[PDB]
């Protein structure tokens, strides 16, 4: 482990998000800040909000730059509003450099915040061709390389806890790591297998077979990838669209046909409960996503088990039952690898070489008899026909 100063600094969880403290303005600024692959603007709380115990003061800040312009950011379940800016931002626990950034200063939102997740803002990882107002704002990560000799690549480990996190012991836990330009070896076990980035706007890739229980899905793999599947950090769950949704609900109660559960639990709206200690992660199948390889006909797949899709959450009576609710949900937007996925893997955002790369996570949670795997090499045809075009 080569990165030992960034190893260990995010904390949060998969439902609320996963955060790194970061600095802006000068004196600088302490806020918690969500790591989100899935958006492009660097974004802060500038005003009160009653979820927010701190927020940017741009009239305390020298080095603060008003760029006279608004921002409006609507997204399906709600919306932010902004003004935007410039100033210095670090991360504390980071690479040791300062650099200048775009800064939207959040004044009104709706949905946006959530109540306990220890977050004030967001740090939107992907491209620009998908920043707010438009691709003329250029995010943070690009202004970090431009400025700085950090490595065009960044990497994250989510870790899951496995059980429900109350407010101390999340504020109390570790929750992950977020290297900045470069690779943590110890973070992994096996090998990294890299899937290409189709296209630079989302960190969008191709999925070419879908397994439950190494049971073919059997569906063309244009519906896997419809409209587009990208990895998200800032996703709870594992999205799939409609139809694919509706044949892996279908694999997943057939495998765990052993159990009957409430419809509102396939829903995942629903938690479901068990004894203490007695959780049935056997009955519940392993799912195998195979992604597009760098080798001409080739893929790999990654596997996750009912520890990654099953996300712990406390019993409405705090009782001492282990409980949890299905985090695979529809999407009328394409696939969706949310947290809950990630927290299985080790992923390298490799910017630089156009390429996502998985290795089983250090910190993934299993059983005695299963862990989430990364396999390869597989022969697979046509996987350039994977993808969706409009
Ligand atoms: C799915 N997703 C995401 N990855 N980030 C969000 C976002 C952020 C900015 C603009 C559009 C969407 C997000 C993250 C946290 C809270 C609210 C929205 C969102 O809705």
């Amino acid at each position: 482990g080569s990165f030992v100063e960034m190893v260990d600094n995010l904390r949060g969880k998969s439902g609320q998000g996963y955060y790194v403290e970061m600095t802006v303005g000068s004196p600088p600024q302490t806020l918690n800040i969500l790591v989100d692959t899935g958006s492009s603007n660097f974004a802060v709380g500038a005003a009160p909000h009653p979820f927010l115990h701190r927020y940017y003061q741009r009239q305390l800040s020298s080095t603060y730059r008003d760029l006279r312009k608004g921002v409006y950011v609507p997204y399906t379940q709600g919306k932010w509003e902004g003004e935007l800016g410039t100033d210095l931002v670090s991360i504390p626990h980071g690479p040791n450099v300062t650099v200048r950034a775009n800064i939207a200063a959040i004044t009104e939102s709706d949905k946006f915040f959530i109540n306990g997740s220890n977050w004030e803002g967001i740090l939107g990882l992907a491209y620009a061709e998908i920043a707010r107002p438009d691709d003329s704002l250029e995010p943070f990560f690009d202004s970090l390389v431009k400025q700085t000799h950090v490595p065009n690549l960044f990497s994250l480990q989510l870790c899951g806890a496995g059980f429900p996190l109350n407010q101390s012991e999340v504020l109390a836990s570790v929750g992950g790591s977020m290297i900045i330009g470069g690779i943590d070896h110890s973070l992994y076990t096996g090998s990294l297998w890299y899937t290409p980035i189709r296209r630079e706007w989302y960190y969008e890739v191709i999925i070419v077979r879908v397994e439950i229980n190494g049971q073919d899905l059997k569906m063309d793999c244009k519906e896997y990838n419809y409209d587009k599947s990208i990895v998200d950090s800032g996703t709870t769950n594992l999205r799939l669209p409609k139809k694919v949704f509706e044949a892996a609900v279908k694999s997943i109660k057939a495998a765990s046909s052993t159990e009957k559960f409430p419809d509102g639990f396939w829903l995942g709206e629903q938690l479901v409960c068990w004894q203490a200690g007695t959780t049935p992660w056997n009955i519940f199948p392993v799912i195998s996503l195979y992604l597009m390889g760098e080798v001409t006909n080739q893929s790999f797949r990654i596997t996750i088990l009912p520890q990654q899709y099953l996300r712990p959450v406390e019993d409405v009576a705090t009782s001492q039952d282990d409980c949890y609710k299905f985090a695979i949900s529809q999407s009328s937007t394409g696939t969706v690898m949310g947290a809950v996925i990630m927290e299985g893997f080790y992923v390298v955002f490799d910017r630089a070489r156009k390429r996502i790369g998985f290795a089983v996570s250090a910190c993934h949670v299993h059983d005695e008899f299963r862990t989430a795997a990364v396999e390869g090499p597989f022969v697979t045809l046509d996987m350039e026909d994977c993808g969706y075009n409009i």
